[PDB]
C-alpha cells in the first residue's frame, strides 16, 4: 500500500524512544565521573596496587553491586582484531565496571554499540584514532577516553597498558563484538565459557541485590 | 565421460578467458604510471596538501570521473587483520582510485585478487613481505608498491602512513576480502554502509558520464 | 528418560576421550621436545637460514624417511589467531609435526588452545609470551624454548625477522580449526589453504609410505 514500510520504521522508532527515555530516566549504580575520578586518584602508583585499591573503594561505596574476590579472574578478550584481558567487577543490563588492559602491543577496531564507554588509564599509553580524520591522539595515565554512543574508532595499546573501564547504555548490544574474534579466529571456547560465567555471576549478584533491597 | 562436469569446466574456462580478453582489450581512464607519478610529484609536501593537489590534478585531467567534494569522506577499512582508512575518488568495475592510509600501526594479509593494485607513499613507511621469502622490504615516501595479480603478501604500515592507490582488473573480486573483517570481527555495519554508499556513488558517476558522452 | 540419552552422549564422549588419551600415552613417537630444542639451540648462534639448513640436514640424518626432501619444502603463509607468520613443514603425522616457523613483520595475537603441546626454540628475533591469568608478559631471545602447554592459551608476539624451530606433539587434528579460521573469515587466501593441505598431505603420505616400507 506504499505505507507499510513507514510503519515498521515508526515501530522501531517507538521502541527506540521508549528505550532512550528509559535510559535517560533510569537510576544507575555508578556514573562515569565517579569511576574516572577514582581511577585517576591512584594513577600514580603501581597498576596492580591501583587495581586492589579501586576494587576496595568500589566494594565499600557500592556494597552488593561488586563481585567478591572469589569471583574475580582475568579473562582474555579477543575482539575487533585486538587482544587484551579483563577482570569484571560489576555488570547489569545497563552498566558494567571492569579492569582492562594488555601486556602485549595490540590494536584494532573499538566496536560500535548503543552504549558509552569511558576508559581511565592507570598505566601505559592509549592511542585513539577517531573516525573521519587522518590523525590520532595518545592518552597517558590520568587521562580518560570517552568512546561515545554510536561512534567507532581505532584503538592501540602498548605493552603494559592498564585502565579502569565503565560502560553505560544497552550492554547486550556489545556482546556480539566481544565474542566475534573468539568465534571466527581464536576458537578459544574455554575463554568464551569464562566470559559467560563471569557475566552470569555479575548479573545474578545484581538481581539478588535488587531482590534484597526491595524485600 | 561425464558430460555435465566437462560442460561446467568448459563453460567456466570460456567465461574466464572471455573476461581475460575483455580486460586485455579494454580502454581505461587511468594507468598505474599516471597515478604513481602524480603521487610522487607531491610526495614531498604534507600529506593533506598532497591530497588536495592530487585531487585537483585528477579532476583537471579526467573530468567527470572523480567524485565531488560533497561526496568525499574518510571510511574505515578493516581487512586482512589490518585497519586503515580510505577516501574513494573513482571506482568502476575495472578501475578504482583512492587515498588510503592509517594513523595507527597496523598490518596483516594483503589479500589475493584478480587485480593489480599500486600504492605510492605520500608519507610514512610501508613494509612488504613477499610470498615465499624470509625477508621483507621497507618503502618510504615516493616509492610505489605493486601488489600483482594473483599474488599474496604481508603488509605493514606505521602510524601516519598515507598513499594514493590505483587498482585495475576485475574489481568485484576484492569485495569479499574488503568486507570479511567487518562481518566476523568488527561488526561495524555502519562502516559497511558507508563503503557501499561511496562505491555506489562512484559507479553511478561513471554510468552517468557514460550516458553523457552518448547523449 | 531424556537424562538417559544425554548421559549416554556424555559417557560416549568420555570413553572416546579416554581411548585417545591412553593411545597418546602408550604410543611411540619419532621425535621429542628435548631433541628438537637442543638441536635448534645448537645452531641458534648462526644466521637463521644457515641454522635452518644445518638443522634440516641433521634431522634428515638422524631420522631418515620421516622428513620431506628439498623438492617438497616451501614457505606457506600462516594466518591464525590474529597473527601472520610463515611455516616450512618438514614432518607431520596425526600425533607429531616438525616445522620451521617465523615472521618477517611485527605480529601477535591468540596462541590457540588445542590438545597438543607445542615447543618453539628461537633461532633469531624476540618472542613475547603473555600467559593466561597474569598481568605481565615475558620476552625470550635466541636459544630459549617456549612450551605452549596442552590446554593453556597465551598471547604471542613476534618482532620482524623472528624465526624458530617448532615441534608439536599431541592430537594434531585438534589444531586444524585454529589453523584455518583466519583463512576462512579474513584473508580468503584459499590458495594458501591449498598449499597447507598439499604440504600436510605430502607429510602424511611420507609417514604412511615409511611405515609400509618397514613392514614390506
Ligand atoms: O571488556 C570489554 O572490552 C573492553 C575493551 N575496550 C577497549 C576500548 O573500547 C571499549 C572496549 C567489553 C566487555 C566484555 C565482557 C563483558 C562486558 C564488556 C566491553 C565492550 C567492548 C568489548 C567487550
Ligand atoms: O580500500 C581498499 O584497501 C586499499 C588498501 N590496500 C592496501 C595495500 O594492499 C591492498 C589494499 C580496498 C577497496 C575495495 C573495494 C572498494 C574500495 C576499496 C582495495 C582492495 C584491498 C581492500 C579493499
Ligand atoms: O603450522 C602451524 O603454525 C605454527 C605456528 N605456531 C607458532 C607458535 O605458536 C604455535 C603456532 C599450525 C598448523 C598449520 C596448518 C595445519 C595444521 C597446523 C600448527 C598448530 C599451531 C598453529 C597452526
Ligand atoms: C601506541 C603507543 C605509542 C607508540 C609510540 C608512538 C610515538 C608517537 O607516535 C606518533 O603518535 C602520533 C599520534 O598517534 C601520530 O601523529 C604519529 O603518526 C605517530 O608517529
Amino acid at each position: 500500500l506504499g505505507l507499510r514500510a513507514v510503519l515498521v520504521v515508526a515501530g522501531l522508532a517507538v521502541l527506540l524512544q521508549l528505550i532512550r527515555g528509559w535510559l535517560s530516566s533510569k537510576s544507575y549504580v555508578f556514573n562515569r565521573e565517579e569511576i574516572a575520578r577514582l581511577a585517576k586518584e591512584h594513577s600514580g602508583l603501581d597498576y596492580e596496587v591501583a587495581f586492589s585499591k579501586i576494587i576496595v573503594e568500589l566494594r565499600k561505596k557500592h556494597p552488593g553491586h561488586i563481585l567478591q574476590d572469589e569471583d574475580l579472574q582475568w579473562v582474555f578478550v579477543n575482539a575487533g582484531g585486538w587482544m587484551g584481558s579483563m577482570c569484571l567487577l560489576h555488570a547489569s543490563l545497563t552498566e558494567y565496571v571492569l579492569l582492562f588492559g594488555t601486556a602485549v602491543d595490540t590494536g584494532g577496531h573499538s566496536g560500535r554499540y548503543w552504549a558509552e564507554i569511558s576508559d581511565t588509564i592507570l598505566s601505559g599509553t592509549f592511542r585513539q584514532w577517531k573516525e573521519g580524520t587522518t590523525k590520532s591522539e595518545i592518552f597517558y595515565p590520568g587521562d580518560t577516553i570517552v568512546h561515545e554512543v554510536g561512534e567507532a574508532t581505532s584503538v592501540q595499546w602498548s605493552s603494559g597498558t592498564w585502565m579502569v573501564e565503565y560502560g553505560r547504555g544497552f550492554i547486550p548490544s556489545t556482546l556480539a563484538f566481544a565474542l566475534a574474534d573468539t568465534i571466527f579466529s581464536t576458537q578459544d571456547f574455554l575463554t568464551l565459557f569464562y566470559t559467560v560465567k563471569v557475566y552470569s555471576k555479575a548479573l545474578l549478584l545484581e538481581a539478588s541485590t535488587h531482590l534484597s533491597q526491595l524485600g
